[PDB]
């Protein structure tokens, strides 16, 4: 398996843009930036808005829980790599504490509501309108070079009033190499793709369109996660109660995967429950033909077949977005 799109990016690429443990980090004042109040958490940081002591600007401080070297060398390639692209939170500094010498990372601010709160209130153009701000972000960082490998609403920074948005939390994203094998313990529980819960290592910037996709049909479906699995098994399951089995096997055939038989017996046989049959009277405004079909050509087992982020943004569901464009 390699990527149809975007596949020699690194490799025509000097070796110092994708080796990231030969960067030396170049370290900033802690005092610049102090903490104001908390806005977020997760199990490898905390997230602090914060202000600029020099020139008063709000700034947003994450703060790392004890980490491995390595990894927040990773993290900090890429972000350096990707500043000033389409969409992409923009690193303003890199601090560490004097005595225990923990990390900092430091952000541009971006007045966040949280996707709980304001994506209910989203009319059906805001969401064909985000979902395109985000595509442009994963376009950019995969013609870079770059999976983002945890795509979730949590990682959408978004300012309604100013129509701004961030994919933040590259923390998870990792260089694209052909024929590279990766760790499918990466991404979050109920944006995994059948890729990672399947065991198919060889995966790509594809990963990153099924997890777009089950962050817009949680959006226009209005259930959030749409894939609600308990464990890493029972998101294969429920994938495969939607998506069908006969899908499924097909698959697993074309990559020559086989599933562990407590795996194989928990998914079962299950057909495809079409996408209309997820429409209901609360959702029925944000369901269109265009939107179904976007989200088909997203939602498939096949990493192959998904769109890239470059196509789906062609899609004549985001044409009134491309218009006022
Ligand atoms: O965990 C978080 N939370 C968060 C926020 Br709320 C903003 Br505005 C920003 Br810009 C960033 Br980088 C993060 N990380």
């Amino acid at each position: 398996s390699k990527a149809r799109v975007y596949a020699d990016v690194n490799v025509l690429r000097p070796k110092e843009y994708w080796d990231y443990e030969a960067l030396t980090v170049q370290w900033g004042e802690q005092d610049d930036y102090e903490v104001v109040r908390k806005v977020g958490r997760g199990k490898y940081s905390e997230v602090f808005e914060g202000i600029n002591v020099n020139n008063n600007e709000k700034c947003i401080i994450k703060i790392l829980k004890p980490v491995k070297k390595k990894k927040i060398k990773r993290e900090i390639k890429i972000l350096q790599n990707l500043c000033g692209g389409p969409n992409i939170v923009k690193l303003l500094d890199i601090v560490r504490d004097q005595h225990s010498k923990t990390p900092s990372l430091i952000f541009e601010y971006v007045n966040n509501t949280d996707f709980k709160v304001l994506y209910p209130t989203l009319t059906d153009y805001d969401i064909r309108y985000y979902i395109y701000e985000l595509l442009k972000a994963l376009d950019y960082c995969h013609s870079q070079g770059i999976m983002h490998r945890d795509v979730k609403p949590h990682n959408v920074m978004i300012d309604h009033e100013l129509r701004k948005l961030r994919l933040i939390d590259w923390g998870l994203a990792e260089f694209y190499h052909p024929g590279k094998e990766y760790n499918v313990r990466v991404a979050s529980r109920y944006f995994k793709g059948p890729e990672l819960l399947v065991d198919l290592q060889d995966y790509d910037y594809s990963l990153d369109m099924w997890s777009l996709g089950c962050m817009f049909a949680g959006m226009i479906f209005r259930k959030e996660p749409f894939f609600y699995g308990h464990d890493n098994h029972d998101q294969l399951v429920k994938i495969a109660k939607v998506l069908g089995t006969d899908g499924l096997n097909v698959y697993l055939n074309k990559y020559r995967i086989e599933l562990d038989p407590q795996l194989e017996a928990l998914v079962g046989r299950h057909s495809r429950k079409p996408w209309l049959k997820f429409m209901n009277a609360d959702n029925q405004h944000l369901v269109s033909p265009e939107a179904i079909d976007f989200l088909d050509k997203l939602l498939r087992y096949d990493h192959q077949e998904r769109l890239t982020a470059l196509e789906a943004m062609t899609h004549p569901y985001f044409q009134q977005v491309r218009a006022a464009e």
